[PDB]
């Protein structure tokens, strides 16, 4: 579908949809600055992803998002790595889950 983003190494796989984008705020309390960590532009959040196999358990080890643990997320279909899983460390976090997703892995 228009809506549909795949896998761009197999480009059959879905890994998620436009519909499941959002924006998670980088910076915590009253907005402050942040030192960047990782490179967030060239990943896509979504609270839903599909069809990704998790390699190992989560890790808080320098996460591009403070606050989340990270899992590798990897096709199911042709083993690219198109990302990772992000679990909250804390239970009063929001999403308590989230995908972060390399844009360039992905078609469109
Ligand atoms: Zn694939």
């Amino acid at each position: 579908g228009p809506t549909s983003l795949c896998c761009k190494q197999c480009q059959e796989t879905e890994i998620t949809t436009k519909n499941e984008i959002f924006s998670l705020s980088l910076c915590g309390p009253m907005a402050a600055y942040v030192n960047p960590h990782g490179y967030v532009h060239e990943t896509l959040t979504v609270y839903k992803a599909s069809n990704l196999n998790l390699i190992g358990r989560p890790s808080t080890v320098h996460s591009w998002f403070p606050g989340y643990a990270w899992t590798i997320a990897q096709c199911k279909i042709c083993a690219s790595h198109i990302g990772w899983k992000f679990t909250a460390t804390k239970k009063d976090m929001s999403p308590q889950k989230f995908w972060g997703l390399t844009r360039s892995a992905l078609l469109p």
